[PDB]
């Protein structure tokens, strides 16, 4: 729906309004200090702002992660709560993909590293699965694309795994492991596995190779026994089974080449903000 007028323009310069997307409908501005561009969504004053919306701010605004899209601050406007965060203006990882056809199998590692480091820190602050949009993740600014992940943001079945499809009980973080597998196939094959590529509204065939786990990586790409066989870990149905984030973080086609390394609004003010924003003009 319609957003509201530019406010803020002593911090903030707008960029462009921007009806669809990752983003949804939002507003690209620039902040004047730091140069940096960020996203505001906008919830309408009122009975809108509730337990939900409280507890995805505060959880966002608790998540300090380089390759989660990160909360800025929260803004009180007459007709809307404003919060704002990073922005990913690299696009979809999977447009990058298409773009490529398929990557190679040291920069699928690249960005698979960061998939892992950003899922697996989501994991140790208890954020599993619905909370992650693990299917539509997204890049940076830079030339060299950093991975960005949409936690708490206000496709293919290919995603889900099959305890998601069957089980009344599953383990989140379990689903998530699949979900990385998922990513990581696409990016070596340049398709999604499951899903057969000239009928990918075909639901009911892809559900069925999603439960059979019946996936086959084409002749003509050619990938390290050490990279097929982290790939049969992840696409177990019995998620008692699979491999986990640990595992994954110390099987060695993970390892190659990976990177050592893999003053914001206060909870007062956020909450305070939050609370204003329930009353409706």
């Amino acid at each position: 729906m319609d957003l509201p007028i530019m406010h803020d323009s002593d911090r903030y310069e707008l960029v462009k309004d921007i009806g669809s997307g990752n983003f949804g409908v939002a507003r690209l501005m620039r902040d004047k200090q730091s140069n940096e561009l960020v996203a505001v969504k906008y919830i309408e004053r009122g009975e809108k702002i509730d337990e939900n919306v409280k507890r995805e701010i505060i959880n966002h605004r608790s998540l300090r992660h380089p390759n989660i899209v990160r909360f800025k601050e929260v803004i009180l406007t007459p007709t809307h709560l404003a919060i704002v965060m990073e922005y990913a203006s690299g696009g979809e990882l999977f447009e990058r993909i298409c773009n490529a056809g398929r990557f190679s199998e040291d920069e699928a590692r690249f960005f698979f590293q960061q998939l892992i480091s950003g899922v697996s820190y989501c994991h140790a602050m208890q954020v599993c699965h619905r909370d992650l949009k693990l299917e539509n993740t997204l890049l940076d600014g830079s030339p060299a694309p950093r991975l960005k992940i949409c936690a708490f943001g206000y496709g293919t079945p290919a995603y889900i795994a099959p305890e998601v499809l069957l089980k009344k009980e599953y383990d989140g973080k379990v689903a998530d492991v699949w979900s990385c597998g998922v990513t990581l196939y696409v990016m070596l094959v340049g398709a999604y596995p499951f899903e057969d590529p000239e009928e990918p509204k075909n639901f009911r065939k892809t559900i069925h190779r999603i439960l059979n786990v019946q996936y086959a990586i084409p002749d003509y790409v050619h990938i390290s026994p050490e990279c097929r066989h982290l790939i049969s870990r992840i696409f177990v149905a019995d998620p008692a089974k699979r491999i986990s984030i640990p595992e994954i973080r110390n099987h060695e086609w993970f390892l190659k080449n990976l990177p050592a390394d893999l003053p914001g609004q206060s909870i007062e003010e956020i909450m305070q903000i939050i609370a204003e924003a329930t009353v409706p003009p």
